[PDB]
């Protein structure tokens, strides 16, 4: 579609289900490590994936800390938005 990816997860007994990384020296945060039957799998997450906002707040510039940060903040539940970065770019 035209409208970005929305990925509302669930915190699960175990978390979300997902890995969160940046490259060094560069911004960007990424998903990797999407564990099967987790609530990142069932809201549509996907290795690769370039996170662009979180609970509607635009993290494309902050750090991995910051980040991460704000995506533990929300103590139940987040909303992730994501592009596939093969096909998106900011400028
Ligand atoms: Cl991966
Ligand atoms: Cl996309």
């Amino acid at each position: 579609g035209m409208l970005p990816r929305l990925c509302c997860l669930e915190k699960g007994p175990n978390g979300y289900g997902f890995h969160l990384h940046g490259e060094k020296g560069k911004l960007g945060q990424y998903i990797r490590l999407v564990e099967p039957g987790s609530p990142a799998e069932k809201a549509g997450l996907l290795a690769g994936d370039r996170l662009v906002e979180v609970n509607g707040e635009n993290v494309e510039k902050e750090t991995h800390q910051q980040v991460v940060s704000r995506i533990r903040a929300a103590l139940n539940a987040v909303r992730l938005l994501v592009v596939d970065p093969e096909q998106d770019t900011r400028l």
